[PDB]
C-alpha cells in the first residue's frame, strides 16, 4: 500500500480514518498500541435501505505525512478478514494540530 | 443548480460529502442515494447546539460525482423550514480498500 | 498556519476533549457568537492492557479569519492543566451548502 499525497504539497499532517467490522476493533487497537501509535479515537457508526444498516466501527488517527503509509498498512492488516465488507481506509489532509494542555 | 467550488483542491480525486440534517429524513436520503447507485454510506447520530438530535451521513465520491450527489442529498433532506441542516464537502487524499490493499 | 491551503475559505475546527468540559466549551462559544456547533460522543484509547475513555467531539466550521480566535477559545475552555486534556484539529473544507436555500459559500 502506497498512498499518493502529491495533491497536498506542504501538508504536514493527515488523518487516517478506518471504517471496518466491529469485532476487529480490539485487534486494530492492539496492533496500533503495540507499534507505538497513540491518539486513537473510536466512534461506533452504521453502514439498500435503513433495514440494510449494519454496525461498523470508525477509528481515526492523526499522523505525520511520512507516517501515513506505515500506519495505513498496520490498520489494513489488522482489520483484514479476507472477505467482502472488510471496510475502507480514508486519508484526509489536516491543517493544524493543537494540544489543549499547552496551547497559547 | 448547486455548483460546488472545488477550485482550491486541484488534483484531488475524491471528496467526502457530509450531510447534517433532520433525523426523520434519513430513510429518504438513503433511498435517494441507493437509487442513484451510491454505496458506502456511513451514518452517525449527532447533536446540534439547546442540544437537538441530528443525523450525519458521510459519502466519499469521485470529483466528477460531487455536484450530482450534493444535489441529491440537498433535495431529499430539504423541507424549506429553518433547521434543515447543511452539507459540507471535504477533500480526501487517498482511499484504500482493506480487503485487497487497493488504493 | 494555514499557508499550505491557499484559496481555501472555510475550515473545520474539531476538538476532542474531556466530557465534563463540554458545557463550558459550548457556553464560551455561544457567548462569543459562534453558531453551528455539532457534538458527537467518541472514545479514546488510553490483549495488552488498553482502555476506552469517553471523550466529547465538537466540530465547528468557520471562515479562515475566525480560525485562530475559535481555536483559542476552545483551548481555553477545555483546558484543565492535567495530562489528558485532548487536542484540537483544523481541517480544510471545500464547500458549504445550506440545505434550506441551496446557498453555497458565504
Amino acid at each position: 500500500i502506497q498512498c499518493d499525497l502529491s495533491a497536498f504539497p506542504g501538508v504536514k499532517f493527515f488523518r487516517i480514518e478506518a471504517i471496518f467490522r466491529p469485532w476487529r476493533l480490539p485487534f486494530v487497537i492492539d496492533t496500533l498500541s503495540k507499534y507505538g501509535i497513540r491518539g486513537l479515537t473510536n466512534t461506533p457508526v452504521k453502514g439498500f435501505g435503513p433495514s440494510n444498516l449494519v454496525d461498523k466501527e470508525k477509528l481515526d488517527i492523526v499522523v505525520s505525512r511520512a507516517q501515513v503509509d506505515a500506519v495505513v498498512r498496520l490498520v489494513a492488516a489488522s482489520a483484514y478478514t479476507g472477505e467482502i465488507g472488510d471496510g475502507k481506509i480514508f486519508v484526509h489532509p489536516v491543517a493544524e494540530v493543537v494540544r489543549i494542555r499547552t496551547a497559547e
